[PDB]
């Protein structure tokens, strides 16, 4: 199965489908072992976690195919990865990423119409030369829209449609925040719609039987495990430096043994002695 | 203003113990600087374990390190002391392109171990001297690492460490050193600054800051003990979204957006663009 | 078709198949063009051409990588990657080699035997490794022996065998400079025999016919375009140098033109008119 | 000495200095054996030799920065790099750009007013996001512009001045083709001015006397020794495949004993026996 079919099937078989930001390598084993179908990988999170910078549009293509390939690698859930606008003005730059992301694995891109948004015409011409890159077919195509709150409701169907009659395969709509409003939408855009549940934003922590009452189909919570582990690291570096030792945060640290068993430290012995 | 490896040596000059932590990326690397830390450590079993999902056993290669090194070093300036395992390659040809290359992405320090069970003293001598000549910045500090303790016994260790310092190694790292008295003996014999190793799980006590500056230790690693929160955390919040269909149980766990946009100075960059224009 | 599947399809509708070294994504689109239906990466290549460095095990996987996703993202020949020893002596190192090589790609890569030679179980262990790690079985895995040099001609047949036993696809046996040899090895083998033909070797300048004629099913030309490359280069280098101007070398250059042709300048144009 | 010192030292001491074109790390040793005090890395060579690519912005950073990096491990020539418009729209952009310049060991690089053509201010706030990013005063940044094809001479002055003020260190006007213009362009901004002496477009075949006489500080050869390079590469390919060999195209080669004297292979075993 491609990336792309495992992420189909399980849209196909999950609803909603919960979708786990993964912020490298070593979560995503930690999402697959917590039973999650796809994983996510968040701009803000390779922006903020990889590069340590601020989501302002800084970090480019090359940082998130580093992120792409760690991740899948060695994770074969599917990938939904974050391309920002396009990661450059042109049809062209468009194309190369549509290209890069499926030779690196992942199994879906969001695009949006970020330049205040373009014209129906101009999101619409993005989705077409991703359409038109994609060498494999099963690789998502999802658009995402901030027309909600520029245009009103009506405005965010006609533009999402615009987008799936360019071929995009699920919509991502933006700073949605009633139930409600989520099953119109679901009804009048038709393919997969997805919720970005975030954290400390203007969205209700909906839950997926709410989600699922409202015939949304993907649910994405794009950063959630990156804020604990950064409160957990900050809490050890405060410990360490107050106490000059670690003592007092042993209690907070996953185990040696823990990790050996999330990165399958014993499955490389077992492979030296079935080949040798 | 000053090097990598010249704020390196600093820092060992100002602290004793010299307190170096691991950061598994560089959002990790400004919570330490925020902390108060002076110097950071690049784990080469973080960056197996954390960035590519695999374990600590020599599949990461230089590429992989160096992607984390440039990251790090690109937005947080403390010093960054790199594990280089045994150099990327039998060759001294090999060890010259690490080191080179650690000095290029902006590496402070490195550590460079005898690791195969140990390599012959004159091999190790001979790692060692490869690194030391193709150092472009003297500052840079090259830190010969010994398993010999384990395999050879205390006084085989100092003698291997005084040979690695006559071949231009700056300061030891001496593994399985399980009790103060061998720190103490070790760092009267070695005279160049020594670091205790206090990971967790071990045989190694966790040993404090004031226990190893009585031994006579200049710098503590605490080489993955952040990664390891970070990781039952982000565990408890995948366990906790996949049962409730819901984050609200583990809300209370999270840094919060205003706390992460403080950490990695969002609102430097709206000043910064005030600044210019 | 997978570009394992094109290599393997190559092998068997041209006797030999001629494949040629192409030192960057630019010299692969003019082997292409020049109508070669398979394509080389020389690991010395990589070395000289890329890093200005000579081959000593310096250059590694992530240098050749660079080198495979550059020239397989724009030219579909099946590409031949000369992995050396592995990238590192363990099992472990072998299979991310044999991954990477799939993901990036790459369509075949060659594996040898140097450490002076490893034993022959050594050799096995290698091509179990590397077989073990094929994720995609139409990938071509092609052991390299520098067996016949060290150990005779019975040695290096028996090797070859061994290899194919473990399930290394094609034998690369290195430097033979009789026909007669070749005739034996091939008939010996079974499996597709190459035959680099480099230049300033100790080896004759073989034709295909001579080649077909001893059953040989591959033809290198590892560094042949690298080498007229660089003299070229050096050329205009010097007249430059000397002239204070390049009017006098003029004569010796590709035009804007031609180069706006081999990279298909203005097929970037019809596809802005075809899309928007 | 910093990269950027070099670069400096060579355009203080060489009047014009003659900047050549080097595709490759191979090419920068051939360039530096050649007596050249300085090389380029082309933008347009990047996209054409390392992608086989149009030079119309598909190229980015990390394409760059390889390049780069592999250059500058190997020779220790000042390297001027194409940064085309600084590789995204924003002050950050082009201020990351700058950092990683220094930082992979580049000496120089030009950064243009392209979008047509961004207004005077927005060229000065490029230039001003450059100049503030810069850790290495040494570092030079050249602003490149295409006023004088757009708005005249008087225009591509005042643009040229006010960058100058914004602290570009060099200026690269395009599209000049008269000595009396670079004459009265360089009395005027004050600066070293570059002049582009590229093949087959609008400029003549000026010499090092002739733009000395015009008071011109660096001609730049961008692509020269590449075209040669490509031209002698289809020749053997196109040769190889009608041959049946490559023995009638072997006296256009570099010899191994000249490709070996070229990359110092023997300073590695004289290292080895200095060092051992
Ligand atoms: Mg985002
Ligand atoms: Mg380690
Ligand atoms: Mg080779
Ligand atoms: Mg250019």
């Amino acid at each position: 199965l491609t990336p792309g079919q495992r992420f189909r099937e399980a849209v196909a078989t999950e609803h909603p489908l919960q979708v786990v930001g993964t912020i490298n390598a070593n979560h995503a084993l930690l999402a697959k072992r917590a039973g999650f179908k796809a994983i996510y990988l968040s701009g803000g999170g390779v922006a903020a976690g990889s590069l340590g910078l601020p989501d302002l549009g800084i970090s480019g293509l090359d940082d998130v195919l580093t992120d792409v390939r760690r991740i899948t690698d060695v994770c074969d859930l599917p990938l939904l990865v974050d391309v920002d606008t396009g990661f450059g003005s042109s049809a062209f730059n468009v194309a190369r990423t549509v290209k890069s992301m499926i030779k690196f694995g992942a199994a879906a891109m969001h695009i949006e119409d970020q330049v205040e948004i373009v014209s129906q015409q101009e999101m619409v011409d993005r989705i077409k030369a991703a359409v038109d890159a994609r060498s494999d077919d099963s690789f998502v195509i999802m658009a995402r829209t901030d027309a909600l709150a520029v245009e009103g409701l009506q405005a965010a169907i006609d533009r999402a449609c615009a987008c799936v009659e360019a071929g995009a395969d699920m919509i991502f709509p933006e700073a949605m925040t009633e139930l409600a409003m989520y099953k119109e939408f679901a009804a009048a855009v038709k393919v997969p719609v997805l919720a970005n549940i975030t954290e400390f934003g203007a969205t209700p922590l909906f839950t997926t039987d709410e989600l699922a009452s409202a015939d949304v189909s993907l649910v994405l919570y794009p950063l959630s495990a990156f804020r604990a582990m950064n409160k957990a690291a900050e809490n050890v570096y405060t410990a360490i430096r107050r106490d000059g030792t670690q003592k007092n945060v042993i209690d907070t640290m996953q185990t040696r043994m823990e990790l050996y068993d999330r990165i399958d430290y014993h499955s490389f012995e077992q492979k030296l002695d079935a080949l040798f």
